[PDB]
């Protein structure tokens, strides 16, 4: 694929953006918001070119290991045009008050203002979200074995290339390009970190779910 | 500075390789090195420029996020040309039969195993641990703190453009410049994750003998 498609291939991939279920005339919405994102997660990865080249196998570890920082960064988009607020759905946007939840809270709020900073187009987000999905999961993983993590470090290759396309078909200079690639590429530090405090604030999608989901009939 | 004075600057800075302290004739051993390693530490950092230009109070937040990260990033280093084991110290090799603990073992193996194959250069090594210092608090801190932040943004600019520097100088061309760039940066949220399964396994320097060892006479 050119740059521009995948691009345009990421966008469409898009989930949709769901919907907290409480009565609205009247921890568990936050729960059940996210097993519904899951399957449409499953969805959103097998769009990401080059993931479905993967074993199902490989497949289930990189959304192990992803799942929760992939819901965290599209948490922490649709949250940047909304100052001191996590909009978990559109009719759950709830304030730092309303939040050891708390001290998770305030760290998606600075991710959410860093790229509110940064002025985050959606093209370089949807890069960003695909990043974390081949990246996070690569340093836990046989020659196939070899030949998946090849497989994977060329699609992450592909992504950088587009990145830089981006940045560079919007005017940036060389110097501006390489900035911003890093600036971009340290918050993903950050979603690690707390993904990780998440994790332990839960203490989670099985692998036979997650499996059960991946390994699809036709 | 020049690029090349950065780096060169980065490179003298470099802390001093510590022994184990056992009777060679004859997990304390772990933790008795990482006190030593915290002293030099804190003479590395005053000396990463830019550093010393932020509040006693900010250098003392970025190392106290950043100080595991940055251990281990050294241990990685240290054992890259040590294929399955980790240099703790030049007279403490383990492999990991010898180490909850194999978990991160075998996370450090893998990195080690991965700057063994990208052949990770020193020049590129001093400049990461660099940006671990500066970035891994920085999401984490008034006007004095707006420019804070700005500074460190400004230093870690600088040293992207000194990896893309040394990477050019090296001969690789724009678009390999980039995706090593990317893949050196990627390197840096999977050693996120292992500080983080560190500091949980470890239940550290505190605030106030970090603040002590910082806060310096003349
Ligand atoms: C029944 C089985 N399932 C499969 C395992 C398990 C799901 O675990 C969950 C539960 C909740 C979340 C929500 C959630 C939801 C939607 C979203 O888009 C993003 C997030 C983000 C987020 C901080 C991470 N979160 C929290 O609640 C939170 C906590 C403390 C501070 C702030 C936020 C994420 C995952 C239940
Ligand atoms: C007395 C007060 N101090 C201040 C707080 C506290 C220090 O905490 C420590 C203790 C130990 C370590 C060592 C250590 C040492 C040197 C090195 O260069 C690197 C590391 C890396 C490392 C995995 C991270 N580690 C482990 O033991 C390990 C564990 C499980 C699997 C593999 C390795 C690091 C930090 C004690």
């Amino acid at each position: 694929l050119t740059a521009d498609q995948m691009v345009s291939a990421l966008l469409d991939a898009e989930p949709p953006i769901l919907y907290s279920e409480y009565d609205p005339t009247r921890m568990g919405l936050l729960t059940n918001l996210a097993d519904r994102e899951l399957v449409h997660m499953i969805n959103w990865a097998k769009r990401v070119p080059g993931f479905v080249d993967l074993t199902l196998h490989d497949q289930v570890h990189l959304l192990e290991s992803a799942w929760l920082e992939i819901l965290m960064i599209g948490l922490v988009w649709r949250s940047m045009e909304h100052p001191g607020k996590l909009l978990f759905a559109p009719n759950l946007l709830l304030d730092r008050n309303q939040g050891g939840m708390v001290e998770i809270f305030d760290m998606l709020l600075a991710t959410s203002s860093r790229f509110r900073m940064m002025n985050l187009q959606g093209e370089e987000f949807v890069c960003l979200k695909s990043i974390i999905l081949l990246n996070s999961g690569v340093y836990t993983f046989t020659l196939k074995s070899l030949e998946e993590k090849d497989h994977i470090h060329r699609v992450l290759d592909k992504i950088t290339d587009t990145l830089i396309h981006l940045m560079a078909k919007a005017g940036l200079t060389l110097q501006q390009q390489h900035q911003r690639l890093a600036q971009l590429l340290l918050i993903l530090s950050h979603i690690r970190h707390m993904s990780n405090k998440g994790m332990e604030h839960l203490y989670v999608p099985s692998y036979d779910l997650l499996l059960e989901m991946l390994d699809a009939h036709r």
